[PDB]
């Protein structure tokens, strides 16, 4: 019933561009929307997001999280580790690429998601949400090494999975970071689930 | 360590502007970034919010109330959390039950409000209030309920159990080519890992 009629170009850069879009509303009203698209996809997605369970015996599980300057939001922030999808990559693929590049951590793979929205009333960006374990008692994740690309400054930050969302709203009072919006919405249903 | 130099337009919608940021890497080079923001940001302390509304009834597993609607941007349907941008004066707490109750016809109570948690934070700075919301859904007045949706705005509402809420999205996905919402997987995810 409604549908996209035509898309036309606004602004280009080398990574994001803007779009008019003209739609067909439901009472067979012609719409418009401005749409923000990023330049660099294919893929199944634009990118990956990774949920790291660190699993170490005799301590609580963590859930491994990463904080670095974001230019958009001209602040820190603190993240599921995450990146665009390399062509030719799978998704577990650039999971585990991802949160080793970011985080020293190797891991596996336990599920991962179809395509999901990110801001689906203002981009067309899509993620894949990696669930990963790492097991914190291998000798490979010992002393994990990150392997960061040039011009990426990643700290790492695990918080105990059974009290996540009070540790993050924590870290949101005492240092002035925001908190991802996928990171704090799987923090508040951990608190929901029963 | 790392902070924004300067932010020069690029171009200018109704809605959306893209911006090349400048800012200070932590080695103390200057580089830049492509940035998405609205242009519809106040003094709110986000450009919006999304509601966790969680319908509660006697004899009844708890249900997370979603919604779905076309998203130009995305060139399709997509179920998401009931969400809305900040009216300019307008409380994050008034925003989502105002929001709830236009896109559902519920009437929630307030049950917490997150801070300020970022979208997607590599492209935009764009930000919202998690607002969890319970509905009493034994009240008469939440009975038979009728969205009243604003101008060229077509919802409906789906209410999935809270305790299968990651089987039944996987399920409309596979049934209907729809998108989930990144926050909404996210939080289905955890309730799967509690
Ligand atoms: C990032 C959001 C981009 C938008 N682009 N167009 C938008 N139109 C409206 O909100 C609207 C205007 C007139 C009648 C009905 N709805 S919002
Ligand atoms: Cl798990
Ligand atoms: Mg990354
Ligand atoms: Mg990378
Ligand atoms: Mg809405
Ligand atoms: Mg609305």
């Amino acid at each position: 019933k409604q549908y996209i009629i035509s898309e036309e170009l606004i602004s280009e850069g080398k990574w994001v561009k803007l779009e008019k879009t003209t739609y067909m509303d439901p009472t067979g009203k012609t719409r418009t929307w401005e749409s923000v698209k990023r330049t660099t996809r294919k893929q199944t997605a634009d990118g990956v997001a990774v949920i790291p369970v660190l699993q170490r015996t005799l301590h609580y599980e963590c859930i491994v999280l990463v904080k670095q300057f974001r230019p958009p939001m001209g602040g820190y922030c603190i993240e599921f580790p995450a990146g665009l999808i390399d062509d030719g990559e799978t998704p577990e693929a650039a999971a585990l690429r991802e949160l080793e590049e970011e985080t020293g951590y190797k891991g596996d793979i336990a599920e991962c998601s179809p395509a999901v929205c990110m801001d689906p009333g203002l981009s067309n960006c899509t993620i894949h949400i990696v669930t990963v374990t790492i097991n914190g008692d291998d000798a490979e994740n010992a002393r994990p090494k990150p392997k960061p690309g040039d011009g990426e400054f990643v700290e790492v930050i695990s918080l105990p999975k059974n009290d996540l969302l009070q540790r993050l709203d924590a870290l949101v009072a005492e240092e002035h970071l925001t908190v991802d919006a996928r990171v704090y919405s799987y923090a508040l249903a951990l608190k929901h689930a029963n």
